């Protein structure tokens, strides 16, 4: 009887993702694919609000991809959300993996029947203004232009990118000299390309509270009936990082720090996902533009 609200939960591992349990449900919590739930309270820990169903796919995997269609029906579109997990212990790797899972995420949702993306479409425009400061909240509750690659690309869902052990960047600081500008890079390319899907950012660490649970419980559309303090963005304190939909901007991007092609850099990102999925890297390719910037210690 309670309202129902799905994660689409992407990439981690078998610990990563259990990490991601917990720290979304800690305080306020009461052939398939993975399959978990709980109910979420209020924020005086009393009454529930909503029940979070998640679905978990570790790997990018087409034929489990398939799995998400029967979970992806017109009731259920408006209220679900794409998260994906990717890992500090090897940012190398972000761009090119979150590629591959918005090419498989999209081959999903294509696949769809026509009410499906009818419904898809009325989620993205009422999106356009969610958390915008205007005149409607985060979670969907009431209370400009869009700049340049804002929501250029929407995916016909919300969604929330979790780079989790993030006490790895001090780790990729002390032995492999990185420093804070290489961090604020880092950055700087994702808060770019999560633009265009009207996504979120959030950086986490194992046992260390933190926005994770309002950020995701708001993004899937509930609301509290007794907090109204909205989320806290942050992008300067390194490990911490928060970037709620509908709050960054090319102009915001681009003060982090000097040398930024941020136009160059979102229009890479068109190259690379127009592309068929399932060789080589296309001419412009931000995730060649990302790896160069972001070198493996091999």
């Amino acid at each position: 009887r309670l309202p129902e609200k799905n994660i689409i939960l992407l990439g981690g591992t078998v610990d990563s993702q259990r990490e991601f349990f917990e720290a979304l449900s800690s305080n306020d919590r009461r052939f398939a694919l993975g399959y978990t739930y709980y109910d979420v309270l209020d924020a005086d820990h009393e009454d529930t609000l909503a029940r979070i169903s998640i679905y978990t796919l570790t790997d990018p995997s087409p034929a489990f991809a398939s799995l998400l269609q029967p979970i992806l029906t017109p009731d259920s579109i408006p209220n679900t959300l794409i998260v994906i997990l990717l890992d500090w212990s090897q940012p190398w790797k972000w761009m090119r993996q979150l590629r591959e899972w918005i090419l498989l995420l999209r081959t999903v949702l294509v696949s769809l029947s026509h009410e499906c993306k009818a419904t898809m479409e009325e989620v993205m425009l009422s999106w356009r203004d969610r958390g915008r400061g205007g005149g409607i909240n985060l979670d969907g509750s009431m209370t400009l232009p869009l700049g340049p690659g804002e929501w250029e690309d929407g995916l016909g869902l919300p969604l929330c990118v979790v780079c989790q052990n993030a006490e790895k960047m001090e780790y990729l600081e002390k032995t492999q000299g990185w420093k804070e500008e290489e961090f604020d890079v880092v950055l700087q390319f994702m808060r770019t390309v999560l633009l265009k899907h009207g996504a979120s950012l959030i950086y986490t660490t194992p046992s260390v509270p933190s926005q994770l649970p309002s950020l995701i419980h708001s993004s899937l559309g509930i609301h509290s009936l007794l907090k109204k303090q909205p989320l806290k963005h942050n992008v300067i304190e390194r490990d911490k990082i928060v970037v709620p939909p509908n709050w960054d901007s090319w102009g915001k991007i681009r003060v982090l720090r000097e040398g930024f092609d941020v136009e160059r850099v979102s229009n890479g990102w068109s190259v690379d996902l127009d592309q068929p999925y399932p060789l080589p890297d296309p001419e412009g390719s931000t995730v060649v533009l990302y790896e160069e910037a972001v070198q493996d210690p091999t």
